């Protein structure tokens, strides 16, 4: 905004997550305080990793976000050593968390976080945005329970030519994407199918392994049901997983889905 912070402006509280360049803790802004989230990370790591554009993509982007279902970035700042982020407060923590705490969802929580998720991705793709790391690790909690889309680390502008070696799990990953392809926001419907399943189902629908013959499955689009899912989270479901992106339906259809209706919540 128009400020600039500084580490001493805050009282840094317990740590609610350790990733690879670095850890997200609670905090309070001395002065008005306020609560919210630190995300610091380190230019050692940062450098020899070579993300510092992705992490400034990263910051530019979610930072220019407004959205209820989007954890907002309000600034950041640094000094000899690390990179602070500061970042919205999402008090319920993860998605993947409850999903191992319960192992696996109803169709109406699933169908109510699918609702809250296309319509953040609506407001992204309408700004030409493409997340693309869409995962339950990251997707957090709100104070009523709401679904936020956090960690806009990997999201860019679309289309894009993006062949950037893929660092994780390719489990939620579109063809296009493994392939080192060209993509556009379709890829964000076809994670939406893979987060759909795994909702549903506790584990993701291209599961393996190995990362060449989870590889293979996305590649050749192989995956089945268990008996439990009901006709209609099977129709949606296949229709976000399509080889082909301009296949895949857009999110209005989605949120106008039968299926979706009959039990999302949240419209
Ligand atoms: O008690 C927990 O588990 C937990 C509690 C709150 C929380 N909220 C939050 N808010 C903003 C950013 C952020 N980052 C993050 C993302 C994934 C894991 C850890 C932190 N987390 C995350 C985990």
């Amino acid at each position: 905004k128009k400020r600039q912070w500084a580490l001493e402006d805050f009282e840094i509280g317990r740590p609610l997550g350790k990733g690879k360049f670095g850890n997200v803790y609670l905090a309070r802004e001395k002065q008005s305080k306020f609560i919210l989230a630190l995300k610091v990370l380190f230019k050692a790591q940062l450098e020899k990793a070579g993300v510092e554009h992705q992490l400034r993509r990263e910051v530019e982007i979610q930072s220019h976000l407004r959205h209820p279902n989007i954890l907002r970035l309000y600034g950041y700042f640094h000094d000899a050593t690390r990179v602070y982020l500061i970042l919205e407060y999402a008090p319920l923590g993860t998605v993947y968390r409850e999903l191992q705490k319960l192992s696996k969802f109803d169709e109406q929580r699933t169908a109510t976080y699918i609702t809250e998720l296309a319509n953040a991705l609506s407001y992204c793709h309408s700004k030409r945005v493409i997340h693309r790391d869409i995962k339950p690790e990251n997707l957090l909690l709100g104070s009523a329970g709401e679904l936020k889309i956090a960690d806009f680390g990997w999201s860019v502008h679309a289309p894009s030519s993006r062949r950037d070696t893929l660092c994780g799990t390719l489990d939620y990953l579109p063809p296009e994407m493994i392939e080192g392809r060209m993509h556009d926001e379709k890829v964000d419907l076809w994670s939406l199918g893979v987060l759909c399943y795994e909702f549903l189902v506790g584990k993701p629908p291209f599961e393996a392994n190995t990362y060449q013959e989870t590889y293979k499955r996305i590649s050749r689009v192989e995956f089945t049901f268990p008996d439990f899912v009901t006709e209609g989270a099977r129709d949606l479901i296949s229709r976000l997983l399509k080889h082909n992106p301009s296949q895949r339906p857009m999110l209005r259809e989605v949120l106008e889905h039968p299926w979706i209706t009959a039990n999302s919540s949240k419209p």
